[PDB]
């Protein structure tokens, strides 16, 4: 999974912080969003394999963010969610997985590869 480029949509600094350098030491690229806008913007901008895209955004609704990308690209997401629309997050198995809110960093590494490899 070396080069792969995961684009990290994520509001706090320090949980973006973890997951940048966990995806980072086992060889990733990554690409830091801290809101929606951003993310549209670098997911048209740059050749992203996955992204990671919490939930909980500062002003875009972060499900409308995904069917905005959606309606672009297939691009595999994992979402980081608390687990309401919990439906919607059923839905998404699916290629596309989620990690549940608060997490051990080494379970996103464990199914990034995962979804990168299917």
């Amino acid at each position: 999974c070396q080069d792969k480029v995961i684009l990290v949509v994520e509001d706090d600094y320090d949980i973006g912080d973890i997951i940048e350098n966990y995806l980072k030491r086992e060889g990733m690229s990554v690409i830091r969003a801290m809101n929606g806008k951003q993310a549209i913007e670098l997911h048209a901008s740059q050749p992203i394999d996955l992204i990671l895209l919490d939930i909980k955004l500062p002003e875009l609704n972060g499900w409308e963010v995904l069917n905005k990308i959606r309606q672009k690209a297939q691009t595999p997401v994992i979402m980081l969610t608390a687990l309401d629309i919990d439906k919607v997050m059923a839905l998404r198995i699916g290629a596309d997985d989620f990690v549940v809110k608060p997490f051990n960093p080494n379970e996103v590494i464990a199914r990034v590869q995962a979804v990168l490899r299917r």
